[PDB]
């Protein structure tokens, strides 16, 4: 499980049936400190997440359960949305 | 799953059961800034894209989910055919130029 | 399985049903010598680890706390007590 | 998946039962450009590939298993190999 | 499978029901020339090993059957403790030594 | 898959009982091409390899289904051991 921030947006119109209408996310994963690790993805997601906001990575087969069920043609979803990330009475990250 | 550009194409006209009639794509990976990546790759293709089209990409165990099932002998599927990637407040590509 | 330390807390009241009833908790690993080792990390936790304890984790999403850390011995010597 | 030269043989007659009507094959892996990149290994053959034929690879019994022969490959426009 | 050196031990009064009561080695890898290598990692434990003995681990899914079944929660086991080891028509570790 | 070569022998007379009475031994993994290199493991064996013949070894969960079964408490077996391998016509080693 990883964090990333959504940094946009990607549109398939022609795409694989077990997609159903769930957007595609442009993901670029960061270390919990914030630290981009030039690592990009692209995530799919349900919860409904917006550009700029962090999230909560799940890959593998994890991914499949989590979007629906194995059947998902997915290896890598966003589980959550954070609100925030704390560092003993600090807060490093925030959500406006 | 990740973005590539399909920039070719592999044909074997002797090959595993599981492969069925679908299609044999080179792919190469694109990275944040739109760009085509070092990394590069064959991917199986029953969508249908084509040579310079971008695609959307899954690989491992989901990769056989979206060919068919555990069956196939896949590691790279293509699940889609992108019609433009928004990054940055920017696009980044699409299809249209 | 590794060693690490509770660094923080990572809030998500927006999560998915298969992850609820379950904590988020920043990580930083613990080296051979018992000093965190600058790689942080994000775990899952589900037994109920505070910033400031030691944690054992399991690597298989990815990071998992099995347990936390009373103490741990080395060489003959103590390197981490409650 | 990968592409691949078939660069060899691995013989062996004592084997795994699970594993008999195999063929063992040494490999070396095909970088983008359609050169030999070196990095060599062994794959898994139920198809018949001999030794300087191209071979696509799937990566997931072990690791690679040919999956097909390559008849030829073209990239952005050129063909970069034909049998 | 690896050989490691048991180097200590590690105490979890709170912990995952799926690790029993059994024992949580401090375990550093060994190398070919029969030393301690860079690598340390926590290996789960009920065959009984002491520290400064010398045990074979598994890792992985195979540890989480090796320990119990799936439900465990490891990817470090040890399956034995090793009498000794020769190697290059060398006993490179021996118990009684 | 990989090809490897069998450096020696481990004894471990307490152990997990569902190792039976199977050879653990030495294996030290050998490069591209021809020769030895860092990487060593103790791999499982039922064939009956003996040291300095080069072997076919299987990891993970192929290696536990190799061994004898899913409940096999295995990372690395041997199923096979060499008798030649060949490159262009050249063989480059043969079993003595
Ligand atoms: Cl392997």
């Amino acid at each position: 499980m990883k964090l990333a921030v959504v940094t946009g947006q990607i549109v398939c119109t022609v795409r694989h049936h077990g997609l159903a209408h769930d957007k595609l996310l442009m993901v670029e994963m960061i270390d919990p400190q914030g630290n981009p690790d030039g690592q990009c993805a692209v995530a799919i997601d349900n919860i409904g997440a917006g550009t700029g906001e962090w999230v909560l990575l799940v890959s593998g087969s994890s991914a499949r359960q989590a979007h629906k069920s194995e059947t998902s043609p997915v290896d890598l979803c966003v589980i959550g949305i954070v609100d925030e990330v704390v560092s003993g009475g600090q807060v490093i990250f925030h959500k406006l």
